[PDB]
C-alpha cells in the first residue's frame, strides 16, 4: 500500500493473508473473507499452475503479519476459467477453507456489491494490505496492516489515461469492462497487494467494489490502480458461494 | 539461449544486440536485420512507454557483447498498435536505424518468408541470443553469441499443451494464431533473447520464422517457447519495410 | 543461531538486541544486560567507526523482534582499546544506558564468572540470538529469540581444529587466551548473533562465559564458533560497571 | 581501481588475473609475474583453506577481462605461514606455473625491490587492476584494465589515521612494519584489486612496492589503501623464487 496509515484494528475484519510454505509460510497475496467458508482473491495469486495445496494457508485479520499467525489449510482452490497466463482478464479466483471461521465483530464478512453498482468517480473507497509501500519498497517489520483512500476513476477516462505515453492505438482497449480504477500518484495499491479487497462505503454499508490486480508500477503519474470489477463476476462466484 | 552452444563467427550475420544506456551500453533484447536501415524486434522489448531514443542503440553482429562494440543510433520506432501492456498478441516492432548498414557478408539481411510458409514441425529451425541459459542464470562473461536448435510444435498441440497443470478452460484459447511454438525442455530460447530470431532452413533458404517473445520458464517440461508469429505480420512489416 | 530451538518466555532474561536506524529499528547484533544500567556487547558490534548514538538503540528482552518494541538510547559506548579493525582480539565493549532499567523476573541482569572459571569441555552451555538459521540464511519472520546447547571445545583443541586445511604454521596460534570456543557442525551461534550471550550452568548459577564473536562459517566442521572470553576482560568491564 | 583511467596496452606487463571456476572463471583477484613461472599474490586472496588446484587458473596481462583468455594452471600454491583467518599481517602468497610464460615487450616480470628500499611519501607509483570502481561499484564491461597513481603516507602518520575517529588506543599499532599505505579520498585500489601490485618508478625503474591487501572502504577519507610491503618479505620468496 503506497501512501496510506496503519489500519486502526477494528477496521477491515475481513482481510486476509495468503501465505505458501518457503522457509515459513510467507504472505504472496491478500485476499477477503466473502462468507465464513469461502476467501476471495486473483486468479494470479494462486498461478500460474495448478497448486499443491499442501503449500498454501490463510491467516485471518492480523494487525501485524506472522505475529499471531493461526494458520488455516484450504479444500478448494477455484480459478475462473477465463484466466490464463500473462494476461489481466478475469484476475479472480475464490478458496474455500477446510472449514467456517468464527463470525465475530473482529473478524468477519465484506458484502459483495449489487450488479447494479458502478462504484462511480467520488465514491469513498479504500484499498487494503501488506504489499510493498513503494516501488521495490518492502513493508517493514512490524508487517502493520495499510489502508489508503484511493479515488475512483471512470474506465474510458481511465482506459485514455493509460494511452497516454504509449505505444498502444487509441482505439485498442487497454482497461476493461471486468476491471475497475482507482489510485492516483500519491495512493495506490502495490506489489504484495494483489489479491486483497477495494472496498467502498456505499449509504453506510462497506460493499467489495474490486480485488487488487494489476498497475504500471505503483501509484505512478496517469497509471491509475486496476482492480478486478466484482460485479461483473457475481454469476460465477454465486455458482460456488452461497446467499 | 538454453542447451545451445557458441555461434561460429560465420553464422547469424542478422542477429543485432539492443542496448540501453546504463552504467554501460547494457544489452536488454536481440533483434534482427530484415532490411540494410530496419532491424525486426519484439514489441515488449521496447515498452512499455515510448522511449526516448537517446537511451537506446543498436549493436550489429559480434561475437563478444561490448568487446568490439559500434554502437548505432536508432531514428525511429513502430510498435504493432494492437500491442499493450500485460498481454502476449501482437509482439513486434521495428527500429529504424539512422544510417543504412553496409552490407557484407559478416553483416547482412534475412529472408523473410512468404505468408503461404506454415513452418510445420519437423522443420529444423535456430534460435540464436544473448540471453540467459537457464531460469535465472544469465550468460557468463565473455558473451558469446549463442544458438540452439529447437523442434516446432504445431499450434494447438502448443496450445494443448499450455493447458496442462493449468486453470484455464479447455475451451479458453492461450496460444493464438500470431505465434508460434518452438522448443522442448532441453533447447530454448529465455530472458534476454527477446526480440531475437528464430530462423528455419527452408529448402536451401534461411527465412525468419518468429521474434522471441515469451514462455513459462525457459526449457520448462510442456511449455514450449512461444514467438510471435512472422507471417502473419508481413502486411505490417511491409507498409514501413522498403522491397 | 544454527540448529536450536525458539526460546520459552521465562528464558534468558538479560538477552538484548542492539538497533540501526535504517527504513526501520533493524536488529544487527546482540548483547546481554550485565548491571541495569550497562549492556555487555563485541567490539566489533559498533564498529568500524566511532557511532552517532542518534543512530542506535537498544531493545530489552523480547519474545519477537519488533512486535512490542521499547527502545532506549545509549548514553556512551566504551570499546576495549586494544580492539582494531580486521583482528579478532579484544572483541567486547559497553553501552550505557540513560538510565536503569526496571528489574523484573522477565527482564534482568546475568551474572559474570568469577575470575578462576575456564569453562572447561562437558560444562552445560546455551548461546541464544535472533541471528542467521544457517549460512547466509536469516531468521524467519516473526523473528522468535532462539536457542542452541554448544559444546565447549578446549582452547589448543580449538587452535589445533582452525589449522586443519589452513596454509597458517602449526606454531602460529590462531585462537588465543582472551577466546573460547564452543559449537559443533549441528549447532553454533551464526552472523546476527555477534555481541550476544554464551551461557553456563555452573553449579546451580548461569554465568556468562562468552560474547559471541567470530568463526569460519557457521556450523562449519572442524571450526567450533569463537567468543570473547569474559573471564579475560573482568578488570576492563570493572572498571566501568559497579559490583 | 577508483579514480584513475584505463590503462594503455603497453603499460604493466606483469599484470595477471587470478580466476576461480564457478560457472565461468571468474576474476577474485589479480597477481603481478615476478619471475617465468611465479606469480605474486596476496595470501587471503586464497585463502581461507587450502584450495583444490583444479579450482584456480592464472591469466597473464589482457587489456579486457575475460575477452582473449589464454589460462594457465597452477602447479603449486605457497601462502606466507605466518597469515591466518581474520588478521592482516602476512598477506602474501605465491602461486607456481605449471610451465614457464614466454616473456615479450606486452607480457614480463615486474622487479623486486631491493631491501633497502622504503618508498618514501613523494615516491611516483600506480596501482593496477579490474577490481570495483568504488564501493559495491563494479568495473562495467568490458572490463578494461584500470591504473591510478596514488600517493605513499609514511607509515607512522598512516597509523595515526586509522585511529582519527576509531575506538582503538593510541598506543595500540594497526598499520605495521610488514604494510605500506597509499591513495586518498580520490585515488585508491579496491575489491577485486587485491594481490595486484602497487609499483613505484625509482630512478627509471619500476619495482613492486605493494601488494593491494586492506583497508576500510575504498577511497575514504582518513583511510589510505594498505598493502603488503614486498621488502619484508624478500627472503621469503627468495626461498622459493630464483633470483
Ligand atoms: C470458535 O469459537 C468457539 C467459542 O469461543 C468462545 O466464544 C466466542 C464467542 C469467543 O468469545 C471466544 O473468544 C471464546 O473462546 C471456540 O471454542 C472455545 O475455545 C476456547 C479455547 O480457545 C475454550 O476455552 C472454550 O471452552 C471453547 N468453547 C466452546 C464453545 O467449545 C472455538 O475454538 C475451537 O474449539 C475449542 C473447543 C477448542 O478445541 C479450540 O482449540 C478450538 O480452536 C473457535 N474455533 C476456532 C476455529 O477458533
Ligand atoms: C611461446 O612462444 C613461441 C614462439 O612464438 C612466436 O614467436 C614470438 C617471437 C612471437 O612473434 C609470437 O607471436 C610467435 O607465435 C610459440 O611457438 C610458436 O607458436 C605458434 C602458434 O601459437 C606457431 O605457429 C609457431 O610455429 C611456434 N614457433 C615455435 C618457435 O615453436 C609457443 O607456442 C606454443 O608452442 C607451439 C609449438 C604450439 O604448440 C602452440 O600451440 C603453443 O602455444 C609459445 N608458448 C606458449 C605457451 O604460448
Ligand atoms: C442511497 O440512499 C438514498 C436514500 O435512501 C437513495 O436515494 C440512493 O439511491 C441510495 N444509493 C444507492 C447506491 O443505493
Ligand atoms: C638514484 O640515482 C642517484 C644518482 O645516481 C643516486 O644518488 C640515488 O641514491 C639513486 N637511488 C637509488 C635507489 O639507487
Amino acid at each position: 500500500i503506497v501512501g496510506g496509515q496503519e489500519a486502526p484494528r477494528s477496521k477491515w475484519p475481513w482481510q486476509v493473508s495468503l501465505r505458501v510454505r518457503d522457509r515459513y509460510w510467507m504472505h504472496f497475496c491478500g485476499g477477503s473473507l466473502i462468507h465464513p467458508q469461502w476467501v476471495l482473491t486473483a486468479a494470479h495469486c494462486v498461478g500460474p499452475d495448478v497448486k499443491d495445496l499442501a503449500t498454501l494457508r490463510v491467516q485471518l485479520r492480523e494487525q501485524h503479519l506472522y505475529y499471531q499467525d493461526q494458520l488455516l489449510p484450504v479444500s478448494r482452490i477455484i480459478v475462473h476459467p477465463q484466466f490464463y497466463i500473462i494476461q489481466t482478464g478475469a484476475d479472480i479466483a475464490l478458496l474455500e477453507l477446510e472449514e467456517p471461521v468464527n463470525i465475530s465483530s473482529r473478524v468477519h464478512t465484506v458484502m459483495l456489491p449489487p450488479a447494479s453498482e458502478t462504484f462511480p468517480p467520488g465514491m469513498p473507497c479504500w484499498v487494503t494490505g501488506w504489499g510493498d509501500v513503494d516501488n521495490d519498497e518492502p513493508l517493514p517489520p512490524p508487517f502493520p496492516l495499510k489502508q489508503v483512500k484511493v479515488p475512483i476513476m471512470e474506465n474510458h477516462i481511465c482506459d485514455a489515461k493509460y494511452h497516454l505515453g504509449a505505444y498502444t492505438g487509441d482505439d485498442v482497449r487497454i482497461i476493461r469492462d471486468d476491471m475497475l480504477c482507482a489510485g492516483n500518484s500519491q495512493r495506490d495499491s502495490c506489489q504484495g497487494d494483489s489479491g486483497g479487497p477495494l472496498v467502498c462505503k456505499v449509504n453506510g454499508t462497506w460493499l467489495q467494489a474490486g480485488v487488487v490486480s494489476w498497475g504500471e508500477g505503483c501509484a505512478q503519474p496517469n497509471r491509475p490502480g486496476i482492480y478486478t470489477r466484482v460485479t461483473y463476476y457475481l454469476d460465477w462466484i454465486h455458482h460456488y458461494v452461497p446467499k
